[PDB]
RNA sequence: CAGCAGCAGCCCGCCGCCG
RNA sequence: CAGCAGCAGCCCGCCGCCG
């Protein structure tokens, strides 16, 4: 399976996550989760994010309209399939979803949702 | 039930909707649908929207952080409940959801999602 | 636009068990 | 952070019937 993502997953081990809980707080997690679904197949990432501009720029590079289109187009055919982007950060989940015909518009709304959620104030 | 919405619903009748289909196209609907859910209770609106600045300003007034908090607080208690905003326009659905503890953050992301979707280019 | 139904998926809240 | 399970809701895609 070719993934829509350009960065590898960064899920913390159970021990790393416990170490982080012990030393921080829902509003200061190690990072965020995001996922892309195309019909029944779902790709997920956990990515480290520390709220600096450097870190925001890095994690905004985790998928592009091109990389999502390349991965999704594996699953395309005559009938439309459902496509969905989800992102969860600090207790708030955003999902952008529609049919594969509207995929470009879904990626534009998904990237804007991602940037707005990751920059949401204190 | 006190609604989170400050404008009445504007669902078209079946006949009005058919008249509009006949004379337009998924990218030029009469308006958009939006909904607020608080535990099991859901409030919905269809609102007319024609993509002008006047119209965008009007429909952005359909709920505020205050009006959503007043409606949601009817359903609050000790345990958190799930809160969800959804908006669908031109084939793309955005859902912002989380627990009632994060409701203010959900409203901030919901209003930004709404403005960004309603202004999405051709 | 509305309503009912089938198939499939995702997301949220509560809650248990578990690495 | 991961996995399995229960209860409830929402959203998406396909599809039928219907005002």
């Amino acid at each position: 399976m070719t993934s829509p993502f350009k960065l590898p997953d960064e899920s913390p081990s159970w021990t790393e996550w416990r170490l982080h809980n012990d030393e921080t707080n829902q509003d200061n997690p190690l990072g965020f989760k995001e996922s892309w679904g195309f019909g029944k197949v779902v790709f997920k990432r956990y990515l480290r994010y520390d709220r600096t501009e450097a870190s925001l720029h890095r994690v905004l590079g985790s998928w592009t309209g091109d990389s999502v289109n390349y991965a999704a187009s594996r699953f395309f055919g005559f009938d439309q399939i459902g496509c969905t982007y989800s992102i969860r950060f600090r207790g708030v989940s955003i999902t952008v979803s529609g049919g594969s015909r509207t995929l470009q518009h879904l990626c534009e709304m998904a990237i804007r949702s991602k940037q707005e959620l990751l920059q949401l104030a204190p």
